[PDB]
């Protein structure tokens, strides 16, 4: 189990902690454009996934935006962000920042993602801050679950996993 804290005590997760080498669960989220997208689409490249609770929190910036730049520096990767937040809030955050290498997505709807990857925090109904990397087979190449929901992963980590495979 990933057992995340919420700044003073533990909080339960739905789902299980996934690992490297495992086949990713394969679900659907909405695009920020209000269409279904699933892991089956994402396997078209080595893909990084950046889970955050909602996009407005400022700490989300340090992920989605840095990921945009780092993905440009890699030159050949694919990256998405997923929130329990509105598709249009997510689209807008991208538009404000001029993001192009990353696209934001909304699990908001059916939580299928947050549930299956064990990042829906049961006790909050909120997505964890976590990251994953996925091979073109849809195998997990890296996974990390920030032990503290009030803190965020380092984007360098899934970059180092993805950059090893895009060569």
């Amino acid at each position: 189990m990933a057992e995340i804290t919420f700044k003073g005590g533990p909080v339960t997760l739905v789902g299980q902690e996934v690992k490297v080498g495992d086949q990713a669960p394969d679900f659907t989220v909405l695009t920020n454009s209000l269409e279904e997208k699933s892991l089956a689409d994402m396997k078209g490249k080595v893909t990084i996934i950046s889970v955050i609770p909602s996009i407005d929190t400022g700490v989300c910036d340090a992920q989605t935006r840095r990921f945009n730049e780092e993905a440009a520096k890699l030159g050949d990767v694919n990256v998405y962000t997923i929130s329990a937040d509105l598709p249009f809030a997510q689209a807008r955050w991208c538009g404000a920042n001029g993001i192009d290498k990353v696209e934001t997505l909304s699990d908001h709807r059916d939580m299928s993602f947050g549930e299956a990857f064990g990042v829906y925090i049961k006790e909050l109904r909120l997505l964890a801050r976590s990251v994953f990397v996925l091979d073109e087979n849809g195998k997990v190449v890296y996974a990390e679950y920030v032990s503290e929901a009030t803190n965020h992963p380092n984007y360098e980590k899934p970059i180092e996993a993805a950059k090893a495979l895009v060569k």
